C-alpha cells in the first residue's frame, strides 16, 4: 500500500482559488523511472494509461516490436506498485509487480484503472487498420482484464448491450478509468451507425464551448450549423463519432453486465480518446480535442443510478481557451471556428483547483499538464500550469523541434511535507533506443 | 521462479569447441527494459550489477541526482524477478519486486548476488574521494544487505578479519557475486598497506599473460621487472592494489564471519573491479584490466575449504590476446608491455565454450561481451563473440563517437527452442534523459 | 478452443500483393501427426478432408481394411481438436476427440466442415462401382452427420429438392465445407440426366480460362466447340458432369432443407471434386481439374440469398497457368487445348494474397499447395508457392518416383510471432505400413 | 470408459495351461493407429509407455526434433482413451484426449500408468549424457505428472527418501507402472554409490536363472563369481546397477511420500529398464536383459506393507530359456555364461497363462511379445508366442534387415466374442517419415 505520506493526498483539489493564482512549476526531479524502455532502435512503446488511487497505482502501455504500426501483433506491458518517500523528500514509484501480456491477441487502445487489490484493464482487439473498423458494421472484440496483486488474472470478452448493430467500432479512451461506488468506469469512443436509436436521439445536437463566441469570426447561425456537422465523419465510414463511458461492475465473470453510456452531443464535442478522474466524490472527464476546438476539454460528470445501475451521465464543461494542441489544416492550434476536423493529440489536464468553488462553475479554474507547443506539428513538449485564459507557468523540455506525442498528467500531495507533486507521463521521440521513450517526468507545483 | 524454459539452461558452457567456431550474433531483440531510466537530463545511473540463477535474477545500480560524482549522497536501486518467454519466443525479464535504498548511507561499488529466496548485496560506504580512501589507513565501512523475496530486509556492517590495518581500502568488484556451496562469494579489490603480512607474502610476485611474449618488444628480464612494479600505486597512497574474493556464509546476523581471500599476485594482475561466475560446479573470475595488459582477463578459480570454511583460492588464466579496452597514455588498447598503469574500463565476458575441454586449458576458448572499440576514449560500444586471438562476430551500436562505459554480459539457453540468448547490459551516454541510460540489450548467439 | 496465438489468424489473406513476390517455403517442421496411420501393410487410408476455423479444426478420412478398392465396406475416421504453440514456437494440432464410424454404412467421398461446437460431415453411401452410379437413374443415398464436441452424434439421410430424377449421382467434393451465415456449405459434383431442366438450362454453356488462348494452338471457334462437349461423359452414363454447392441449414432434424446449387457451366469447368474456403467474408471454391485444363482452378463465389435461403451462386475465376496436375493421354500436365478429359488428381491451393486487391481481379495472385510434378503419373509430390505464371518457391518431398495422391493445403498465422504456417496434407505411398500414409506436413511461409 | 466388451477382459491370465499349448498368432488387423507419427524425415519418436486398465488406457512417447540424441530438449506426447469394437469385430483404440508436454523441461525415460480418472506419468529430467549421470554423485531431478481426464494437470518434483547420496542416478523403467491398492507403482533402475547401506546390504548377492546351468559351460563356482561382478559397472561410474520399484501414493501434493524399493540382487539380474503388470491381484515385473543372460525375464512380485506403506518387495522368476535379445560382443543372443554385460534391448512379454497354476511355479508358462531375431543387431522384428523352452508361433514383420528397437506388448480379451487380442507396440525404423515409426500392431491370439 502507498506510504502514510500519500494515502490522504490522492484524488483531491489541492489548492483554493486564491492559491491557484500563485502556483509555479519547480525543477524536474530525478527518480528511477517505473516505465520500461525499448531495447532496439526500432522498438515502439506507446499509448500509456496510468491510474493512481489511495492504496496503489497501475500502469500500462503498448509494445510493438518493429515501428509504431501493426494491426496484427503487439504486446501490452502492465505494472503496479506504490509510492514511497526518498531521503530527498520526493516520491519513488515502487513497482511491486510486472506483467507482459504477450500471446497473439492484439490488445489496443487500452485504458487501465485501479481496483481494490489490483488493476482492471479494458482493451479492444485490433485486426485491421482503424479506418476499416469504422466501415465494417461489426464492432471489434472487447476485453476487460483483471489483474490482482496476488497474481490471479481473469480476462473476459464482454458484450455490453446496445453495442452490436449500433456501434461500428468501440475503443477505450486510453486515459485511466476510475473505481466508483463499486463500478469501474472507463472512457470510450467510436462510431455509431446511421439510423440507430442512438443516432436518432443524437440528431441535431451539438456543443459549442462558452468562450468560442468571442474568438470565432462566424455568426451564431453559421457556428451552430457547422458544429452539428462536426459529429459525422465521411472519412470514418460515415459514422457519428461518439464519446461515452463504459461502466463495469467489479466481477470476475463479466459477460454482458458492463454498460455503454454515451454522452449527449449537446454537452460534449465529437467523440475522441479521453480519461476519467476522481476529485473527492466527483467524477471528471477529459476529452481529447480531435475536432474543431483545439483547447483542453474537461467536464464534471454527474452519474445517475437506476436500481443500483448507472443509467445516464451528464457533463458540465469547465470553460477555457487555454492550452491548445497541434492539428492539421484548418484545425490547427490557431483554429476557433466550428467545422469538421479529425486531427489532434491526447493531452489531458489535472485540476489543481475546484471549479465548483466559484459562484459560476469554472469561472476561475487552474489546471496543469503537458502540451505540444506548435500549430500543426507534434513538437516542443511543454509542461505547464494554466487558468481559463492564460498559461501562468511553463517549461519546455528539450530543444525546439523535439518530437513528442501523448501526455498523461497526475498530481498528488505529500501530506507530510505538504507539497504537491505532479507526474507528467510524456511520449518522447528518442534518437537512441526505440521510436519513443515514455518518460514519467515529476516535479513540484509550488505555492508562491 | 524462472519459466521451465530456462531453469535448466543457466550457468553452463552452452557450446562444444567445434560449435564455438561457427557462432554469430543475431539481431538485437526488443523487450521491455527491466533497468530503470533517469527522469532528469542530469540524473546519473551507473555501476550496474546483475546476477542470474536457476530460480531468478537480481539487478542493481547506483543513482546520483546531479551528475555522476558524489562522495556523500547517492541511492541504490535494486530489482529482482524471473525470466519468461514471449509470444515471439524470446525472453522477457519480469520484475517481481523493486527496492530503492535511499536513506543517507552512501553505498557504492555494490556487487549483487542471487541467494535462495532473494538477493545478497555487498557495498562499501563512501565518504570521500576514492584516492583519499587509499591514503587513509582506516578502511571504509563495509556492508552486506540481504533482501528476501518476502520483503524482509537485513543489512549488516561487517568486519571480516585481516582487513583492519591491512587494507587501506576495500571495495566490491561491482560484478556479480555467486552462491557457492552455502557461501556467497563476491569479487573484491583495494589497496594493501606496506609492511603487512599480505604485502610481504606478495612481495616479488607478478603475473604475465601467456600471450604477451610474442607481442611485447621488451626482453623477459625487463618484462619481469616492470610486472612486479605494476602492483604498487604511488598515486593511490603507495598501496599494493590487490584483487580477491570475499566469502560470506548465508546468515542474517553477519558480523565477522565473512572471509577476505586475496588472489596470489603470481596468478593475477593488479587488483581491479571484477566479477564471479558459475559454469556448472566451477567458479570463474573476470578481472577488469586496469593495469598494463589491455585484454580480457578470465580465470578458473579453485577454492579450498578447511573445516567447512574457504581457506584459499587459486586462479588459472584463459590465455587470450582478444578484446582490448580503452586506456590512457602508454596503457591504451595498443599497449602490450608491462609497466604501471591505472586506467581502463569494466567489460566482462561470458564463456560460451569450456576452456577445460581442450587438452591444454583454454587453448581454444570462445567468449562474448561488449567492448569500447577505440584506443583511449570510452567510445564505440561493440557487442562481439571472440576466440583467443580474433573477433569472429561483432556489431557496433549507434554511430561512431557514441559514448558508453561498463558492460555486463550474461548468457542463458532456452531449453525449449534450444537457442542461446545473451544480455549485454551497457552504460550508454544519452542526450535526452540522464547522463547514462543503462540498457539491457538482448540478442541470440546463433550456431551456424 | 484454439490458443490465443491463432484465434485471430485464421481464414484470411495473410500477405499484400507486394509481399507475395518475396515469399519462400521454410524447412519442414516436426510435430506429432494428428492423422492416424494404418497398422497392416495392406490397410488403406485415403480421401482426407480438413476444416480449420477460429475455434477449432475437424479432420476425417476413409479407411478400407484390404487395399484401396471397396464398394461395400469401409469405415470413416473423424478427429477434432485445437491448435496450440510448442516450446519451439510452431503449432501442435491437439486432438481433443476421436471417432470411428464403423457400422456397415459405406460412407464415401466425405467432406467435413467446422460448425459451432463440433463438425458437420457430408457423405454419400456407396454400394457399387462409381461408373455404375452414373448409369443408374437413381442417386446414391446422401447423409450429413453432425458430431458435437459434447459427444452427441446426429446422422440424417437427406433428400434435397431437385436431386431425384435430375442427378444420376451426387457426391461431396471431399474438400472441406464452410460455415457461412448460419449455413454449412459443401462442394458437390455428379452427373445430371439429359432432358432435365438443369441440363437444358446448361445447354450450350462452356468455360474457357483466360490464359488458354495464348497457349492453345486451336482457333477460337474450335476451342468453343470442344469446350462445350467437355461437360458430357459417355463413359459415365452419358451424364452432364456438374459441379456445385450443397447448402445445409445448421439443424439436427435435416430432411429436405439442404439446397443443391449448381454452378453455371459458363463460369466453371466440368464437374469434379472440390473445396470451399473462407477468406474474410468471401467464399472461395477450388475445383479439381479432372477435365482438359490441367491448371489449378480457384474461384471467388458470390452467394445470393432469397428469403434467408441461398438461391444462386456465381463464380469468378482467378486466371492462372500455374501448377499443373498429372493426367492420362491427351490430358496430361502438358495439355492446353479443350476437349473431353476425365482424368486428374485433387490438389487444392491456398491463396496467400487477395485477388481483389488488384485493379483487375486476380491479375497478380499468389497461392500455395502441393502438386505431383509429372505429366501422367501420380509421382513426385512437391510443395510450392506460385503466382499466375510461375512457381516462385518449391521443394519436392522424397526421391523421384515417390508415389502420392491428393493434397489438401491450409494456412494460418501465428499472431504472436507473426509468422504464417501452412499444413500440407498429402497422401503418400508407403512401403512399410499401409497403402498410403496421409501426412500433415507443416512448414512456414517466410516473407523475404 | 472402455466398452462393455472389454471392461471384464483386462489384466488377467486368459488361458489355462492346457490351452496354452495350442495357441497361434492370427493375421495382423488394420485399425487406425493411436500413436502419432513424425512429420519430418529426421524427427525422432521413441521410448513408448503404455498402460491399459479396466476403464481406459494411457499412452506416451518421447519426441526429439532432429535425430534421436539430445540431452537438452525434447517433448513428451501423452494420449489417453478407451477401447471399443468395430463392425469387423476387432478393437479400435479411441483417443479421447491428447497432450504435448513442450516447455523446455527435458523429461526422459518416462513410464506411464493408468489411475482413476486419468494417467500418472513418472519421468526424470536429463541435462547431460547418460554416462555422466552415473559419475555425478547427485541424481537427476525426478518428476511425476498427473493428468486427469478433466484436463487438470499437476506436476511435482519428488524427493523420495534414500535417494540423495545413495543413487548417483535414478530412471523410470519406461515400461508401464500400475495402480495397486491405492498406490501407483513404477519400475525403476539406476546406479548406487559404493559404501552406502544399499550397496552393503547388496554385497555378495547375485542371481542365476534356473535354466542357465544346463546351458552354461562354466562350473558352478565360476558362474557364481562372475554373476556377483555383473552388478557393478566401471563404465557407468563404478556404480551398482540396481533395479527396483517406486511406489507413490495417489496424491496431488507429492513431495517425499513416494518410496524407492530396490529388488534384492539375489532374486533379480543387473538393474535395467522394466515394466510392471497386474494379473488379477498379482503384480508382475519384466526386467530388460541388459546383462549377461539374454532371455526374457519375468517375475511375480510380492509386496509387503508395513503400516499402510509398501515396505519390501520380493521377486520370483518364471524360469525360461526362450526369446533372446540382440546384444554386443560376448553378450549376444547366443551367450549363456555369467559375466559383465551392459547391452541389450527392451522387449517385454505378456503371460497368457498363470505360472502359479502349475505345482512348480512357472514349470510350464506361455507368453507373447516381440523380439529382434538376430544375435547382435537391432533387426528383424518378430512377434511370437512361446513357452519356457520354445517359440510355438511367430511371424516376422517386414523383410530381413528391417531395423527396429523396443517392443511393448499388451493383451486383453473381448468377453463378447471371447477372443484375445494383443497389441505389439514396436519402434520401427522408417525410410519415409521420421527415424522411427512407433506402430501399435494388433492381432488375435487364437486357441487351436
Ligand atoms: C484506434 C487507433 O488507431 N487509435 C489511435 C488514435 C486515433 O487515431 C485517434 O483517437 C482518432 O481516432 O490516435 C493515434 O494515431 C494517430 C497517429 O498515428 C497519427 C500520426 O501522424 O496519424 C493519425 O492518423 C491520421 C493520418 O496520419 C492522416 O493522414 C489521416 O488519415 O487522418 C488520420 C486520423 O486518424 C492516427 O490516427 C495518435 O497518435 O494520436 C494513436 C492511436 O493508436
Ligand atoms: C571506488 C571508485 O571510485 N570506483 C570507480 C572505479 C575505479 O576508479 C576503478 O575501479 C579504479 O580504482 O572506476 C570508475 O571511475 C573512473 C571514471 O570516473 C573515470 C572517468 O574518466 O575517471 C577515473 O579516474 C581517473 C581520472 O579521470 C584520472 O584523471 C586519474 O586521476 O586517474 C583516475 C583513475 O581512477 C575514475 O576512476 C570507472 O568509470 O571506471 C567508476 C567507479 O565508480
Ligand atoms: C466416387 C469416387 O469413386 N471417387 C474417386 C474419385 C473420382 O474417380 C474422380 O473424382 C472422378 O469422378 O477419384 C479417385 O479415384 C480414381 C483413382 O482410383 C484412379 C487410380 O488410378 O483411377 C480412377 O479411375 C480411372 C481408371 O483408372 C481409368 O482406367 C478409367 O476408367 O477412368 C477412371 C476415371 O475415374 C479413379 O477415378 C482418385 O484417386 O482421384 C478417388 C475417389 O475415390
Ligand atoms: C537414460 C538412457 O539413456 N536411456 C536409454 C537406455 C539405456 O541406455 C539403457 O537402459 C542402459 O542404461 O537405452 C536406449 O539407449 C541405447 C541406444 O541409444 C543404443 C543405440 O546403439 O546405444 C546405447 O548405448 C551404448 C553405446 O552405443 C555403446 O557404444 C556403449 O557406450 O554402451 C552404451 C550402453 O548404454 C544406448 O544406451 C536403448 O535404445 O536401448 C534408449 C534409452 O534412451
Ligand atoms: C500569493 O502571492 C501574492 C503576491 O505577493 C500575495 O499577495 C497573495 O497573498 C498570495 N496568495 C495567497 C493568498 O496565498
Ligand atoms: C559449422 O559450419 C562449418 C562450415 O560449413 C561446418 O563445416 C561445420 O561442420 C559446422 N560446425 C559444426 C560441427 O557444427
Ligand atoms: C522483398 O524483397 C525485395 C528484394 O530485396 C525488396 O526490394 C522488397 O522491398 C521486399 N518486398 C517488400 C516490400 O516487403
Ligand atoms: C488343442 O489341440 C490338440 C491337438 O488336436 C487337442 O488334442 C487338444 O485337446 C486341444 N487343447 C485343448 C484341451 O483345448
Ligand atoms: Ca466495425
Ligand atoms: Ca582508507
Ligand atoms: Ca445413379
Ligand atoms: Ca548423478
Amino acid at each position: 500500500i502507498n506510504d502514510n505520506r500519500y494515502i490522504n493526498g490522492i484524488n483531491q483539489f489541492y489548492f483554493s482559488i486564491a492559491e491557484g493564482r500563485n502556483l509555479t512549476l519547480g525543477p524536474l526531479l530525478n527518480m528511477p523511472s517505473f516505465i520500461p524502455t525499448a531495447t532496439t532502435p526500432e522498438g515502439c512503446t506507446r499509448i500509456p494509461s496510468f491510474s493512481l488511487t489511495k492504496t496503489h497505482w497501475c500502469y500500462t502501455h503498448n509494445v510493438i516490436l518493429n515501428g509504431c504500426q501493426d494491426h496484427v501483433s503487439s504486446n501490452q506491458f502492465v505494472s503496479m506498485g506504490i509510492i514511497e518517500p526518498t531521503s530527498a523528500g520526493f516520491p519513488f514509484f515502487r513497482t511491486l509487480k510486472t506483467l507482459y501480456l504477450s500471446d497473439g491477441v492484439n490488445r489496443k487502445s487500452c485504458s487501465i484503472s485501479t481496483v481494490p487489490g489490483g488493476c482492471m484493464m479494458y482493451c479492444f482487439v485490433s485486426t485491421q487498420p482503424e479506418r476499416d473498423d469504422y466501415f465494417s458494421a461489426a464492432p471489434p472484440e472487447q476485453r476487460i482484464i483483471i489483474m490482482y496483486y496476488n497474481d490471479t488474472i481473469v480476462e473476459r470478452i464482454i458484450n455490453p448491450p446496445g453495442v452490436l448493430d449500433v456501434w461500428a467500432t468501440l475503443n477505450p479512451g486510453t486515459g485511466s478509468g476510475v473505481y466508483y461506488l463499486g463500478w469501474v468506469l472507463f472512457p470510450i469512443y467510436g462510431g455509431v451507425i446511421k439510423g440507430t436509436s442512438l443516432w436518432n436521439n443524437q440528431a441535431n445536437k451539438y456543443f459549442i464551448p462558452q468562450m468560442v463566441a468571442a474568438l470565432c469570426s462566424q455568426n451564431q447561425a453559421t457556428q451552430v450549423q457547422n458544429a452539428k456537422s462536426s459529429y459525422y465523419s465521411s472519412w470514418f465510414g460515415n459514422r457519428m463519432i461518439q464519446s461515452g463511458i463504459l461502466a463495469c461492475p467489479l466481477r470476475q465473470d463479466l459477460t454482458n453486465e458492463c454498460l455503454v453510456l454515451p454522452f449527449s452531443n449537446d454537452q460534449v464535442l465529437m467523440g475522441a480518446e479521453g480519461r476519467l478522474y476522481m476529485y473527492g466524490d466527483s467524477v471528471y472527464y477529459y476529452q481529447r480535442s480531435n475536432s474543431w476546438w483545439p483547447m483542453t476539454m474537461l467536464y464534471k460528470v454527474t452519474i445517475t443510478f437506476t436500481n443500483g445501475q448507472p443509467s445516464a451521465i451528464s457533463a458540465q464543461n469547465v470553460p477555457t481557451q487555454q492550452v491548445p494542441r497541434p492539428g492539421t489544416g484548418d484545425c490547427s492550434a490557431t483554429n476557433r471556428c466550428p467545422g469538421f476536423c479529425l486531427t489532434g493529440v491526447y493531452a489531458d489536464a489535472w485540476l489543481l483547483t475546484n471549479p465548483s468553488s466559484t459562484s459560476t462553475f469554472g469561472s476561475e479554474a487552474t489546471f496543469t499538464g503537458s502540451y505540444l507547443n506548435t500549430a500543426t506539428q507534434r513538437i516542443n513538449p511543454t509542461m505547464y500550469i494554466a487558468n481559463n485564459t492564460q498559461i501562468i507557468s511553463s517549461q519546455q523540455f528539450g530543444s525546439s523541434g523535439q518530437e513528442a506525442a501523448y501526455g498523461h498528467t497526475t498530481c498528488f500531495r505529500d501530506t507530510g511535507s505538504v507539497m504537491v507533486y505532479c507526474i507528467y507521463i510524456i511520449e518522447l521521440s528518442s534518437s537512441l533506443l526505440g521510436q519513443f521513450q515514455i518518460v514519467p517526468f515529476i516535479r513540484q507545483v509550488t505555492l508562491s
